[PDB]
């Protein structure tokens, strides 16, 4: 199991290194250097060592992810780069203790071909309705309450303050914001089984698109958060939701 200090001290050594060349012997020493570097501050990576790291995931613990070494995105070649650094740096390298280090780090080589795969299908990424559901949902859930209790004023009202919707509208912020956070990453659980999840928006959507109908509230809010929630966006987080569940023990 990869520990986060190790990306992160080889993040900080390897940025070092990168430094104290120019233009010689460096046009590939350093633009490779490069692409690691990148990959490792990547959010997306950050995000894969936190899982793995918390919920142990390995390809023997958790062998549903070997499919995504096939695809668009698999031996993109990206193996030999890490592996053939430690040769590299290797003479630049003035430290005994750095040097064994980096033939260490350099589970690793399966981190970032997930991240090079996953990076892959994230560049295919619908784009979000708007960047704060989360928000919205308080917006309109502190409108509808502030009215005559109808039924689908207290049916909605009590979806939206589901601790499995409440966590898709944060996971879709926080996706749609490009800034993840540990945080976040544990309110992956909250979301639970992703057929009740998939059914509890679904249905959230029928009273949104109902006390529409019936113009008796009648926010553009409602019509915002039902395009929010049908968001092919929005439904592309729960699809990547629903793998996640299969080959990690989340719940």
């Amino acid at each position: 199991p990869v520990r986060k200090q190790d990306t992160q001290r080889a993040l900080h050594l390897l940025e070092e290194y990168r430094s104290k060349l120019s233009q010689t012997e460096d046009r590939q020493l350093r633009s490779s250097i490069e692409r690691v570097i990148n990959i490792f501050q990547s959010n997306l990576f950050q995000a894969l060592i936190d899982i793995q790291e918390f919920y142990e995931v390995t390809l023997l613990d958790n062998p549903k992810l070997e499919v995504l070494f096939q695809g668009p995105g698999s031996d993109t070649g990206l193996y030999e780069l890490l592996a053939a650094l430690p040769a590299q740096l290797q003479p630049h390298v003035d430290s005994q203790e750095d040097l064994t280090f980096l033939w260490d780090m350099f589970s690793l080589h399966s981190l970032v071909k997930i991240h090079e795969k996953l990076h892959y299908y994230e560049k295919q990424s619908p784009v979000p309705i708007l960047h704060g559901a989360a928000a919205l949902a308080d917006d309109l859930a502190e409108e509808l309450q502030n009215k005559p209790l109808n039924s689908e004023i207290r049916e909605l009202l009590k979806l939206l303050s589901k601790p499995n919707v409440k966590a898709l509208l944060s996971v879709h912020d926080t996706v749609a914001q490009k800034n993840y956070d540990l945080e976040v990453l544990f309110q992956g659980p909250a979301l639970g089984e992703p057929v009740r999840l998939e059914r509890d928006i679904c249905r959230a959507i029928e009273l949104l698109e109902k006390l529409q109908r019936s113009g008796e509230v009648p926010p553009q809010k409602l019509q915002a958060l039902q395009r929010v929630l049908q968001s092919e966006f929005c439904n592309a987080v729960r699809e990547v939701y629903e793998h996640v569940y299969e080959t990690v023990d989340i719940s």
